[PDB]
């Protein structure tokens, strides 16, 4: 069975990884890509979390993160905190055999600028889904400066893990839901309605074709399907979790039954207690959530260059991690 990229056009390099990325858990071993986010673009983005882990374990990440958009920060223009910097070191993890993944904080375009956990309304998040209002084009301003970025990595050929609106079951992000665990039936259709207009604004009017589209709703939260767009415009689905404990994650079934393949986007301690033990993520994945593909730990405290069970986790016969993609020239096998 061939897994395709949910974009038609999708360049072959971005087809490729997307076969070999879905048919992982086929393998016997060597079949969940290891990750590390590595920060914010021109704020704290940088090689130190792979070079961390790598000092820590003698591995490094197979997935490198970046956020391209600073959304906290208020600022002349919204568009202003989008940075892109971070594209050259993604390019080159990509050359060097990992695969990068970028997110977006994306400040709020009911405002001037920022506010990215400031909530709204309905009627709000209506106006920003609209071109045609100053919501609407702060939002495109933001998008348009987004699609110069990833362009630059386009030019390259290089596939791109792309992650917009996350945690939208969550109630922090203007983006999201409102109110803790608050089903909302309008704000479900105006989050789908969001989502679809970045994947026509990326694929079809700025012709994007090194885009996976990942959809990653918080695991704390509920409503994880609820969300889900559609299957013509993600390609992985995954949780991002933050925990104490590894084996009570909910939402692998749910997420898992869309049919597509699944990742632990973002993952790390829920609390900094000396408790938590990135040997029994990997366990737990072994045991609990073995259709994972990859996982993403976030840097700083939540990092696993700095939490017990790195070298564990890295070192499992279960983690691929860069340079493991490709043998040389050669693909590593896609098992059916």
């Amino acid at each position: 069975h061939t897994v395709s990229p949910v974009n038609p056009n999708a360049q072959q390099t971005t087809k490729t990884v997307m076969n070999w990325l879905a048919h992982l858990p086929n393998r016997t071993e060597n079949r969940v890509l290891s990750g590390a986010f590595g920060g914010y673009s021109h704020d704290t983005f940088s090689m130190a979390e792979a070079d961390r882990i790598r000092s820590a374990t003698g591995q490094s990440p197979a997935i490198y993160g970046c956020d391209y958009a600073r959304g906290w920060l208020e600022t002349a223009n919204i568009e202003d905190s989008i940075d892109v910097s971070c594209n050259g070191d993604l390019m080159s993890y990509w050359k060097n055999g990992g695969i990068p993944q970028i997110s977006l904080h994306l400040a709020n375009p009911a405002f001037q600028s920022g506010h990215f956990k400031t909530p709204i309304t309905n009627d709000q998040y209506k106006k920003i889904l609209d071109s045609s209002t100053v919501e609407g084009k702060r939002l495109n301003a933001m998008l348009s400066k987004i699609a110069d970025g990833l362009q630059e990595l386009e030019n390259q050929g290089v596939p791109v893990l792309f992650r917009p609106l996350h945690e939208m079951n969550g109630e922090w992000f203007w983006w999201g839901l409102t109110s803790y665990n608050q089903k909302d039936n309008e704000r479900i259709s105006l989050y789908k309605q969001l989502y679809k207009k970045i994947y026509h604004y990326m694929t079809d009017t700025r012709g994007l074709d090194h885009l996976i589209w990942v959809y990653s709703p918080d695991a704390n939260r509920d409503f994880k399907t609820d969300f889900y767009p559609g299957a013509s415009y993600v390609d992985i689905v995954g949780l991002d979790a933050y925990f104490q404990d590894a084996y009570s994650i909910n939402g692998y079934d749910q997420l898992t039954a869309l049919n597509k393949p699944f990742a632990f986007t973002e993952v790390g301690p829920q609390t900094a207690n000396g408790s938590f033990d990135y040997s029994l993520f990997i366990n737990a994945i072994k045991q609990k959530y073995p259709k994972t593909i990859y996982f993403l730990a976030w840097n700083d405290e939540w990092s696993a260059a700095v939490n017990k069970g790195a070298s564990a986790l890295y070192h499992d016969s279960w983690t691929l991690n860069k340079g493991e993609i490709w043998n040389g020239d050669s693909l590593t096998p896609i098992v059916e």
